[PDB]
């Protein structure tokens, strides 16, 4: 085959044709020294045999069954801990995965957008029996001209290793870089939990980075309190093909660099494990507190943002399902089935609005516009996950990179937090600002906290009522976040009128007042409902960055909005005539 | 202008045109703040008053006029720290570069072998007067269309400064990467040893990177235990660009790591001052105390190498100037003035003859062809600075990577550590190995070492006398190394017959050897002197590594010896005559 010569960015090509053989670079924690070290002095065995441990680079079907048969072991005291953060998968029992230079296809992504991404991009591939796909040069890693491939079965590494009675571990990791210190605490929690008989294999593409780092990392924290760390890097090398503490002439600048880091790793992970059998302590916590921790960004919140100052008008983007449509339309900026006419139909009997934050004085203007339109109890929909309040009857928001100040938190945690650092502001002197389009604050200067309420005092105070949804900023909004909705429209009331707000009236709001649209009207389609709800003033639920630019970190989250918002609509379709007794969450797993 | 479609590899560049004007992010360490932080709050600007510090981007020499016309000091109180690693020089007041992609010119070279590469490489335009240099764009870093550069002089950084009347300072850092523990030491020697009333002066290219790096270290050097660390970064970042915490989002794989890298180590810079107020402890040896060391290569001997085995036949690569020239010449492994059909002047009385290392059994078969062509006493110069002696009548030697284990020594410590560890392995059983293309031990099995002397007990005791010059292995020999050996040469007998040696008997007992011919016949030329010592058996002097991959790490040492043996002829033509009044390294300084 021939080098393509004009290769895609992302090209799914061929990683193991299925034989039936163990493979490459397989190898076992009892294996035989093979070569010498440097002294011409055998580093000590003491525990490599009680070690119940393999490796080998990534393998296809058949040879997965060889690996099963040859070990000691039955599938079900069998693990399969896949170190690949690329995405791959199964085409019958062939192994192939999504190519990028340097096999970065994921460079940068976290596993939460990486396991959904592969699980899309091989569902593209179902529904199909035929299929073009380039081959590999594994000593040149480059792509080759493709081949037509038959199949019927597409599966996840995941599912074609349960097939067999083994179990299944992951772990996204970028190739050629150490794992990050969550990683560490991510498999150190999976390893504490395995059944003492347990039997790990590791593998990654070839066979040696990736794995020569776990494969030493299993052998620490088998054999740490015995053997030496120089001794457990020989010994792993003697039977496996890599010495971590060897930084070849031929590495230079960057590749150098790596080499360099993933040795000082297992150094710290050694010193990690001697200084604490029990593992009780977490790595990533131990690495911190002796500074050998590697970088991770902090997310929480660290300056009070002015989201709306108190005016008497309406707030931004604000409007109700019986507004006229925009005038500063922009195809640009819509997506999949937009048309510039939607049916425009329920729309009256949908009793729905939708705005950005709004301060003491928004709300006041809103009260009049919403009575005079509703025709029932008249809820105000807070979609913000973010702590936020009003600060003198300005809206207010602590804060954090992304604006992600409460990411992780369930939403008791939130209103707790929320609760904290208002009341803590009261009365003090603190910079409240408003943020420019870098996040940087303008013009600060401190100001006096005369008072401060939360939204819902705010809200119910002036006879509404409230309900608090805490969905993550920038994101489609999760599972759980979902069905509190649709559960909280269960016992809603009668006519009840529902007006959703985030910050700027455009992400969150917008998405859930489509998915609102859609429960309701199930007869219209989901590009009229997008269309209306864009044309109404919210933005594109659909919309995808056209050319992803290297700081447009969105990008992959306005692709999972662009499919979850699809898959959504599937939901409604198949559900609303039992009237949803089936469960979003439920509906998922399938 | 416009951007070159295919650059050279390495392409000589202008750095900046001469221009009456203080040079781009020019700036001073009591400059004002401009912008904000990202919490609106100010960092205090304690400290930041009397740093007498400035820093900039690099300068033509007009630039660096507008510079010491603005600083509140006279140039003998001024410091131009240069952290350029790149070879850069002035054609006239235009600054000048050797740019390679990522401007990593000289990627991976040590100062050793840079500071005289870029030396040669500015000199090899001296002698023109025109010059096609092409252009650069600073926003994207790539190489422009060429224009005609005029010049009457040459001259290097450091010339050029101090004809200003003002101090210089280099430190050859890569661009992108943050200062290895080596150089930070070398940078507080430095900073420990200036006058109070100095004033530093930073750049590197841009003004940026390395830059900042050094701006954020004389931040905390200065104000460490008054300032915090946060306030240090975030307040460099008001007064320069570059805020050092943060890691972009444009930033990938990499980069990102560079970023990252960078950050920690400006934090492990400030808990190091933190602590050592006093400077006492050297950085690096902190570092590797506290486990956040930088990566260095460990030199040091590790096994005992076979160099040749006791064995009854001459000597590899045995040869004296009476001896009859090769008869498998290659001109691939010859260079400049290789005449296949040099002179033979003044051979027969040169008294010289060379070969690699010996065993008891060599040595035997070598003197009765020497005591019967020499018509005077018989030295054996051994060029060895590696430890290394006779175990069982075999020549062994205590082997490093790349042959460097006594790197650093005297002449004393290196005849102090033979004897150690000679005498310490009497009467023990160990390793002595033969080593493969790889340096790895082939077959490695421990022997009983019996009989151990130094190869100086050995040749005392056969009657022949013995000098020792510690040359270290695959470099051209030392300024005090040549020196060394025309001193002895001065106050041997007119008659002594010299025999040199190393290890393999070709590079420093070839290059001794043509210098030693060229010593006493200044008549003849440095190519016939070359070739005549190419043919007899030796290998070619001036040999230079054609198409050099990246894992032949000795190309840049074969390019420095092809450089330096036609220094040392010009030394001998203008010294020769008063019998060397004035030593090599006196020369040598000019």
């Amino acid at each position: 085959p021939a080098v393509v010569k004009n290769p895609p960015k992302l090209a799914l090509k061929i990683d193991r044709a299925d034989v039936n053989q163990l493979p490459r670079n397989f190898r076992m924690g009892s294996d035989k020294y093979v070569g010498v070290t440097k002294t011409g002095i055998m580093p000590t065995r003491k525990g490599m045999d009680t070690m119940n441990v393999s490796a080998s680079s990534c393998f296809s079907e058949k040879e997965l069954e060889a690996i099963l048969k040859k070990v000691p072991v039955k599938p079900s005291q069998f693990y399969d801990v896949d170190l690949r953060g690329e995405s791959h998968g199964y085409l019958n029992g062939t192994a192939v995965s999504w190519f990028a230079n340097h096999d970065w296809g994921n460079d940068g992504r976290t596993e939460d957008i990486i396991i959904p991404l592969e699980k899309e991009q091989l569902a593209s591939l179902k529904g199909s029996t035929v299929k073009s796909i380039y081959r590999f040069d594994d000593k040149k890693n480059v792509i080759l001209s493709p081949v037509y491939v038959n199949y019927n079965k597409v599966r996840t590494e995941e599912e074609m290793v349960k097939q067999h009675g083994a179990n299944y571990f992951r772990l996204t990791l970028q190739d050629h870089f150490r794992p990050d210190d969550p990683d560490v605490d991510k498999f150190l929690e999976f390893y504490k939990s395995l059944p003492k008989d347990a039997w790990l294999h590791y593998h990654c593409y070839a066979g040696m980075g990736r794995t020569t780092i776990f494969m030493v990392m299993h052998d620490i924290l088998k054999n740490a309190k015995d053997v030496s760390f120089d001794d457990i890097i020989q010994r792993q090398k003697l039977i496996g093909i890599v010495d971590l503490s060897e930084i070849p002439d031929k590495k230079k600048n960057y590749g150098r660099k790596a080499y360099i880091e993933r040795y000082q790793f297992v150094q710290h992970f050694y010193d990690y494990v001697k200084e604490n059998p029990d593992l009780k302590t977490p790595y990533s916590v131990w690495a911190k507190k002796n500074k050998v921790n590697s970088w991770e960004p902090d997310y929480n919140g660290y300056i009070w943002r002015l989201d709306t100052k108190d005016r008497n008008q309406l707030p931004r983007n604000f409007r109700t399902m019986n507004s006229a449509f925009r005038t500063d339309v922009n195809v640009k900026k819509t997506g999949k089935g937009f048309t510039p006419t939607p049916t425009r139909k329920g729309l009256d009997t949908l009793y729905m609005s939708g705005s950005a934050e709004f301060s003491n004085g928004e709300l006041q203007a809103m009260l009049p516009v919403l009575k005079q339109q509703a025709k029932g109890p008249i809820y105000i929909m807070d979609l913000r996950q973010e702590t936020h309040g009003v600060f003198n009857g300005n809206a207010v928001s602590w804060y954090g990179l992304r604006d992600w100040g409460n990411l992780g938190k369930n939403k008791a945690e939130v209103l707790k937090d929320e609760n904290s650092r208002l009341n803590a502001a009261r009365g003090k002197s603190l910079i409240v600002a408003e943020l420019d389009k870098d996040k940087m604050p303008i013009d600060p200067k401190p100001v006096k906290i005369e008072s401060v309420m939360t939204e819902q005092q705010l809200v119910e105070k002036n006879g509404l009522h409230y309900y608090r949804i805490a969905a993550t900023d920038h994101i489609w909004p999760s599972a759980a976040n979902i069905d509190e909705f649709i559960n909280f429209t269960r016992t809603m009331p009668a006519n009840a009128w529902l007006h959703f707000h985030c910050q700027a009236g455009a992400g969150r709001t917008t998405a859930y007042m489509a998915m609102y649209d859609m429960m309701k009207n199930p007869d219209v389609s989901l590009g009229d409902i997008l269309s209306r709800q864009y044309l109404l003033g919210g933005n594109y639920v659909a919309y995808e960055i056209a050319k992803p630019k290297p700081d447009q970190w969105k990008a992959d989250y306005y692709h999972q909005k662009a499919h979850m918002i699809e898959k959504f609509y599937q939901y409604v379709q198949e559900n609303h005539a039992d009237g949803f007794k089936t469960s979003w969450s439920q509906w998922l797993a399938a």
